[PDB]
């Protein structure tokens, strides 16, 4: 089983690595296998490749995330609520999901949602 | 599908008749094919009587359970961030989990997971 911290430090280093765009930093926490859904209800992003490639994209303005409440761990899962703030074209957006990671044996991340609507965006 | 109103309606009535020690109230909201794992990692209680049996005995003391953050629903799934409390023998307990529902064609809730370990959890 997964110690709750090793989980709860990979969800810090995913916080930090999107903050400082450490593409590399993303993509070594997921398994070569991993699946990401990311707005829940989107097609799902599968293999090494198609993540990278989704984080790449996710990555082309700037980002500043901040874990908003202690994360959630438990049974080789784990959950927590942040934010994720950007601008473009002089619009400031504030997105606010709750991400919900699944662990393999090995402490990599096997699946990744992530649930938020459009009542979860908000102005700056 | 659900729309996201109906669901964070939802969450709101679950929330409501936890407080209210509205046993009848809860199951309601569920699907009579659903499950309920609570917390993620037990074995799941399925069905409306065993899922009703669960709500009781966690009516057996009193709850204040509030919601911490805004409501994510999504694709007919929802997940939120909440405190349960409750006292017995003058010893105070909080627990801090994120709660994830599926919903059914219906409006119905056909799965909770509860989410949350030790750390998330304050006795004293």
């Amino acid at each position: 089983m997964n110690t709750p911290e090793h989980m709860t430090a990979v969800v810090q280093r995913y916080v930090a690595a999107l903050n400082a765009g450490d593409l590399d930093g993303i993509v070594a926490l997921f398994a070569d296998d991993a699946t990401v859904e990311d707005p829940v209800g989107s097609e799902p992003r599968s293999g090494t490749a198609a993540i990278r490639e989704g984080y790449a994209n996710s990555l082309k303005l700037p980002l500043a995330v901040e874990l908003t409440q202690e994360v959630r761990a438990v049974a080789n899962e784990a959950a927590f609520a942040f934010t994720v703030s950007f601008e473009y074209q002089g619009r400031k957006t504030v997105v606010a999901p709750i991400d919900h990671f699944r662990f393999n044996g090995a402490g990599k991340v096997v699946s990744m949602r992530a649930l938020f609507g459009e009542k979860n965006i908000h102005a700056g």
